């Protein structure tokens, strides 16, 4: 499993919750595996008598599972950061063990960039204004901020899709992980298996790629075999039209064949926290 964080050693204890502190309201959407629950969490924080959570429950028992839980609980009591899902604890009384998480109430990136797009009406006659360039330039500099964060622990992400991004309170965008993401990995990756700060760098300007495009499917165009083709052949995805030139140049240089040639992400979130202070004077 996550014998690519064995590198990484976590210096704090991890936070047990009690049960009958964790008070399940209803489901999140579609849990994979566990299944996510909407949660009020009981002295959690001492200013919010009762809170709000997202909690994941463990599905099987097993040393084999239970010991994957303690590492990857200590993993997250370690990464802890404005632009990274919050984890809180877990809690052992009884079966199933649970994981509790802070509660974003936008729910993932993807839906939330597709509801603010362009075809919105188009992916809702369901419910019934699109994010501007600002709009657009803050969930960029927010995603970037995280990546910063991991890249400074030596974190490797391997996933890094808008699909594992959250919302929550006031277009606040933080880093998760929901669990080939062929799609957005660079030729290193896929034919080599090899994941790296640059391949994470590259996952990244897929990532800005998705943002300028309110949540297409990159290399949409294709099937999964003709878009291993492209990113081993050296094509790059074409220009999204809401997409300036300026934060094109920053995709172009994520997508660096070379990746000791790929652009830092100290470089990345600083361009583009500069254009998102100054939206650039771009029109279609
Ligand atoms: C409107 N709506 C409909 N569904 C939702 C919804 C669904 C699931 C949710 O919770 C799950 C998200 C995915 N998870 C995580 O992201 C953990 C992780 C953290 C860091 C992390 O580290 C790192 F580095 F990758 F960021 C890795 C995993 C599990 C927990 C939430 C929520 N967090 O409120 C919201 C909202």
């Amino acid at each position: 499993m996550h014998h690519h964080h064995h590198h990484l050693v976590p210096r704090g204890s991890v936070h047990h919750i009690k049960r009958r502190d964790i008070v399940l309201k209803w489901e999140l959407g579609e849990g994979a595996f566990g299944k996510v629950f909407l949660a009020e969490c009981h002295n959690l924080l001492p200013e919010q008598d009762k809170m709000l959570v997202a909690v994941k429950a463990l599905k099987e028992a097993s040393e084999s599972a239970r010991q994957d839980f303690q590492r990857e609980a200590e993993l997250l009591t370690m990464l802890q950061h404005q632009h990274i899902v919050r984890f809180f604890g877990v809690c052992t009384e009884g079966r199933p063990l649970l994981m509790v998480f802070e509660y974003m109430r936008h729910g993932d990136l993807n839906r939330f960039l597709r509801s603010h797009g362009p075809d919105a009406k188009l992916l809702a006659g369901g419910e019934d204004g699109p994010l501007g360039l600002g709009q657009l330039l803050a969930v960029a500099s927010q995603v970037a901020a995280g990546m910063v964060y991991l890249a400074g622990l030596h974190f490797v992400h391997r996933d890094l899709a808008t699909r594992n991004c959250l919302v929550g309170q006031g277009l606040v965008v933080k880093i998760g992980d929901f669990g080939l993401p062929i799609r957005w990995m660079p030729p290193e990756s896929i034919l080599y298996r090899k994941f790296t700060t640059e391949s994470d760098v590259w996952s990244f300007g897929v990532v800005l790629w998705e943002i300028f495009t309110y949540g297409k499917q990159p290399w949409y165009q294709l099937s999964n075999t003709e878009a291993i083709d492209c990113i081993t052949q050296g094509r790059e995805l074409e220009r999204p039209r809401a997409c300036p030139p300026e934060v094109y140049a920053i995709m172009r240089g994520c997508w660096q064949r070379e990746p000791q040639q790929r652009h830092s992400i100290k470089d990345v979130h600083a361009r583009l926290q500069a254009l998102a202070q100054a939206p650039p004077v771009y029109l279609d």
